[PDB]
């Protein structure tokens, strides 16, 4: 039971690293886009 | 003990991607705000 809750909240962990990551790509896309 | 905290770090954890989806929603709406 604690292997597969704490396998889960893993897994919530990497999406929200993931999530992060696009989150950080796109506003420094915009970032660019608003100096140019 | 453990599963009260193990429901609560899964609670902790979406909650803080919901903040972070509406966080991100909100910052691109101000960027086009920003452009226009």
């Amino acid at each position: 039971s604690h292997s597969a809750a704490l396998e889960e909240i893993t897994k919530l962990v990497e999406k929200s690293i993931s999530v992060v990551e696009k989150t950080r790509k796109q506003m420094n896309k915009r970032f660019d886009e608003v100096m140019k």
